[PDB]
């Protein structure tokens, strides 16, 4: 039976078969006490162009087109209005320095990412100092359907 | 890439691979607006025991044991405080008559599933009065992992 | 000589009671977080559909389940409306079914207050027991409303 | 002959008073959205302070100000919980005081049922009038509890 | 830069500025864990009129056409559904018997005013009773704009 | 009497003055209905260093140590719960392309900023996409207190 970790890092890679942004497709699972309150994954704001459409809008080497997946599952929060205090986010890719400021500002306490995705030194700087948890699992082998 | 449908519908399956009761492993997602706001899986009611140890608590041709995957989603959301009111619901398992009262009673106005479980046919009579569309449909085959 | 707590609220689950549309028992439910009530339900048919006082009760194995639960409609009123029911009690006029036992508990009800030992589950018991939450009978007080 | 949606949380508002202690009104309100009851109140003291039953009223210009309201105590729970009062409509035992009155129309309560004309202040009648919320007077119907 | 205090005894003093009852301009915000929730100033009941247009309604040497800056506050609370528990307030004005039984019942634990306005003894006999601090402070100089 | 224009202007100006990055003082509120729902100023992760004690962080000629006071107004409402669908901002500076894209993700329906501080134009394109109305408006002049 999957534990837990395996549970939700399987989540987070189903979760990013949507992503329109051909970089990386990434995909995040925020949870509560075991429980999924919102997921996330790469694409244009809502409502506007996609990269898979009409290519990557790049800057300084980062496509900065898509709200990230890390983003997407806390800005659910934000407009739903769910609370985003005292969770854990399960992320295929490790977020960004943006990601880690946003999430880490929003009270998420623990970082599970498959990935080392381009990792910012300073946002494991922040990680550190605001003593948030981050550890690497992998996403664990699973098939789904007939 | 899969479609909303096939996106929600895979997700409810993984869902569904942690329930601890063997007669049937069901799954469920609360979807509002394309987003998941909780999930749910058949198992015993929480920090209590459950049938893969103890084994099923048959009653009437049913095992009683377990809170039901639809009845956890929607009980996440009455824990918790989150609205479940104008959702559509993903499920492994076509909804048992009191999942069935309750997901319409919430709110709940639609559910696609994919096995089609011990159908009642006043399920379907509530539903049908009630306008919410019960559709058949499959999980896509999906692979995660390496 | 006031109406004490339980008896308060033993009491709104009876008046509660007072529009159920199952005459197979009518049961009213008061969901409570720190002496506050905050929500309530009674056992009749999904909102929009027909109940039993109307169109008959619909029996399978010697119970009617045309019905939405009294404690299920306190319970489906936190979940449609996004109110926390973490961290509540309950008092009810009939001794929750099996079905009604596991919601509540799920749902984090921590004390259930009932009047009437109604078909009282040994399982339901033993899921209580377990869980840890205690199951107090109270007799509704005699209380004479309105003139 | 059941009882009617304004019968039912006229009763409820009743029995809410029940707890009341300030014995000048014994004064009761319930706070219902899409006919579900979200919030209660009586009247009483600040909490965990001085209640008029054990220190006597505490009077100012011919009102006893030691008490938060019934209707106050009602909306105050939801700002305390944050429990969302718009849309909503209150019923109530007495006719609403001038400051309760401003509150109830500022938090979005959109009708006022009440059973005692008390006290009516001419000017929470122009407002109720300008804000164009109807208060409507209904007895509390004959009610028998327990036993 | 602007203490804690300072900062919001000037939002506060700003606050008040679209008071619409001359015989005080009352501002407040309520404030937890350093962050503003909601905020109010004196004035009739939305949608109705107004002092500054049609006079006073005076009763026993009080206006009474106003709904109070801190009941403003806390109203927003109770409409929107944001709790109110466990939160301090920002006043221009001490708070009158109504508004201090008000705030005190929501569970706000902390009063910091300016104006020493018409103090009531009950007021004063409550909040003691209720270990709730009533602070004086002075809004701080702050010019605003260009 | 300030108008509600002037008034939330004002108000994000004030906010800005507890910024901790000399590179631009940044103050935001956010706003549903005329109401005052969150607030937020540049500064780095709350409980790590701030700019002003430890020097910038710099990365392609942005400083990317702070937390953005757009984004802080946002995880407030991520932190507690409190719905941003459907409000409006007012921000002392034009949105930089990462809060622009979060903020109308979160559903903000209208920008009000002071400064055209560097803007971007992807922001101002994805704006528009989104048929998001921005709009400048000065800080009133106004001084508080003695
Ligand atoms: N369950 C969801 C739904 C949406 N989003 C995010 C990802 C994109 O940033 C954006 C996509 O939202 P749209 O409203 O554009 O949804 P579409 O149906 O158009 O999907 P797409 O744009 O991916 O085709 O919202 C998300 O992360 N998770
Ligand atoms: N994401 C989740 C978490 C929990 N539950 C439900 C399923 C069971 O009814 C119960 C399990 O909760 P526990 O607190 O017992 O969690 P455990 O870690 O013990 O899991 P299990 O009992 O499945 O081993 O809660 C659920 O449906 N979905
Ligand atoms: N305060 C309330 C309101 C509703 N319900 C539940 C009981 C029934 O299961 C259903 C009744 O909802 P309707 O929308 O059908 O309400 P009606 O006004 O038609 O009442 P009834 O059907 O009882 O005549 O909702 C409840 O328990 N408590
Ligand atoms: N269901 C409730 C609970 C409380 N209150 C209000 C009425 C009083 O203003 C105050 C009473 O709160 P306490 O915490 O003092 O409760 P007690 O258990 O001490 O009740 P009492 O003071 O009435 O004896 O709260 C209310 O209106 N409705
Ligand atoms: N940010 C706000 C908005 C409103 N209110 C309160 C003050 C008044 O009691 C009432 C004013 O609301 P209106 O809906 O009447 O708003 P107007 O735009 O008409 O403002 P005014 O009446 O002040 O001109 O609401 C408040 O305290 N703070
Ligand atoms: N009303 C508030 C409170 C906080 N924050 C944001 C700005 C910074 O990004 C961070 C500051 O939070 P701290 O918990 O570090 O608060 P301090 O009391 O330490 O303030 P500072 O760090 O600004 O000295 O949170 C904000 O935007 N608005
Ligand atoms: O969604 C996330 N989350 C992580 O925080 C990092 C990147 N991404 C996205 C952003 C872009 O679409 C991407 C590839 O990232 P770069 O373009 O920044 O290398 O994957
Ligand atoms: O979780 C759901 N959801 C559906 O509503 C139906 C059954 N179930 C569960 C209940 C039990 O654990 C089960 C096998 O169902 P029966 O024991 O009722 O046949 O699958
Ligand atoms: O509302 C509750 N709550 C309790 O959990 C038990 C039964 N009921 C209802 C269901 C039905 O309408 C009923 C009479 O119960 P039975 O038909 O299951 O005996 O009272
Ligand atoms: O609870 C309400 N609600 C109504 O708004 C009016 C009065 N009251 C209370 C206040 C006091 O305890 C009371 C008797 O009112 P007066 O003391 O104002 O006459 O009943
Ligand atoms: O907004 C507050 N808050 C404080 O609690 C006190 C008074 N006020 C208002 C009420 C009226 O508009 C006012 C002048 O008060 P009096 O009219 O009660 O003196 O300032
Ligand atoms: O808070 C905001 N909001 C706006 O979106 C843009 C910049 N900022 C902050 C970020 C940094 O502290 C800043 C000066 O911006 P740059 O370092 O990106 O030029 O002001
Ligand atoms: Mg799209
Ligand atoms: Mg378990
Ligand atoms: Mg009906
Ligand atoms: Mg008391
Ligand atoms: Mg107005
Ligand atoms: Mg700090
Ligand atoms: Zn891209
Ligand atoms: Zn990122
Ligand atoms: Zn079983
Ligand atoms: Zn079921
Ligand atoms: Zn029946
Ligand atoms: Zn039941
Ligand atoms: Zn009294
Ligand atoms: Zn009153
Ligand atoms: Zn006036
Ligand atoms: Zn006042
Ligand atoms: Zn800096
Ligand atoms: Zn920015």
């Amino acid at each position: 039976r999957l534990s837990w970790q395996d549970y939700f890092m399987a989540n987070a890679e189903l979760i990013s078969k949507r992503s329109t942004c051909n970089r990386a497709y990434v995909g995040a699972v925020l949870v509560k006490n075991n429980r999924i309150i919102a997921t996330g994954y790469n694409g244009g704001v809502a409502d506007t162009d996609n990269c898979d459409d009409v290519g990557h809008e790049m800057e300084d080497g980062h496509c900065i087109r898509t709200v990230h997946a890390e983003m997407n599952a806390l800005i659910q929060c934000a407009k739903e209005g769910i609370s985003a205090n005292n969770t854990e986010i399960y992320v295929t890719h490790f977020p960004c320095i943006n990601c880690t400021k946003a999430l880490l500002q929003a009270g998420v306490k623990k970082i599970t990412y498959n990935t080392a995705y381009r990792i910012h030194p300073f946002a494991i700087e922040l990680m550190t100092q605001k003593e948030v948890e981050y550890v690497q699992h992998d996403v664990p082998r699973v098939k789904l359907g007939e």
